[PDB]
């Protein structure tokens, strides 16, 4: 199994969701970028795995589920099986990651992408090890009911460039946003 990564899009006041949807109106290229980053392997004959909490899964439009060309794994202690359309179910982040080391998954999985929500991000961010955060900065405040955890810039370095990620500002529907990559290794 390769890289462990988080990917998120966040507002200026650290917002990631509101009422089970994004705080902002849909941004076409942000969706494209999320799709491109989580799908693209760098290891022939392998697939990336996406790990998300239950609320995150159900927040994706049913038509868009499962995230195609990726192995879809949902985190939940209440569910007894994977949701309709999902591939795997685990009862914790550790278990999910433990699960990648099984004869089954071990040789099929390139990158692992945590795609939210807050609690999943928090646990990954605070766990020792090599981790990147792919952060889309939505450059306004938006009304939100769930937030991205604190990024500790003592451990997470903002990268000055990263291949296949743009460095300038984008804008859709009057909303400016930028892509960022942070790395820690501890
Ligand atoms: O953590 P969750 O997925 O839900 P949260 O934090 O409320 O997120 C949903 C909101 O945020 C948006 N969003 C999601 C990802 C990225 C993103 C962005 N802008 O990039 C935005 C969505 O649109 C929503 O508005 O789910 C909570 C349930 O999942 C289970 N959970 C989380 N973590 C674990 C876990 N189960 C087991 N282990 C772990 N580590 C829990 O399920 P339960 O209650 O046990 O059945 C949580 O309830
Ligand atoms: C495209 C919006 N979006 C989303 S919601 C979404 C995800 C995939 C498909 C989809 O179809 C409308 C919606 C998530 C979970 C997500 C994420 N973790 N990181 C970034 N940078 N963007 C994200």
């Amino acid at each position: 199994v390769g890289s462990l990564n988080c990917i998120v899009a966040v507002s200026q006041n650290m917002g990631i969701g509101k009422n089970g949807d994004l705080p902002w109106p849909p941004l076409r290229n942000e969706f494209r970028y999320f799709q491109r980053m989580t799908t693209t392997s760098s290891v022939e004959g392998k697939q990336n795995l996406v790990i998300m909490g239950k609320k995150t899964w159900f927040s994706i439009p049913e038509k868009n589920r499962p995230l195609k060309g990726r192995i879809n794994l949902v985190l939940s202690r209440e569910l007894k099986e994977p949701p309709q359309g999902a591939h795997f179910l685990s009862r914790s982040l550790d278990d999910a990651l433990k699960l990648t080391e099984q004869p089954e998954l071990a040789n099929k999985v390139d990158m692992v992408w945590i795609v939210g929500g807050s609690s999943v991000y928090k646990e990954a961010m605070n766990h020792p090890g090599h981790l990147k955060l792919f952060v889309t900065r939505i450059m306004q405040d938006f009304e939100s009911d769930t937030f991205f955890p604190e990024i500790d810039l003592e451990k997470y370095k903002l990268l000055p460039e990263y291949p296949g990620v743009l460095s300038d500002v984008q804008e859709e529907k009057g909303i400016k946003y930028k892509f960022e990559v942070y790395e820690k290794n501890d």
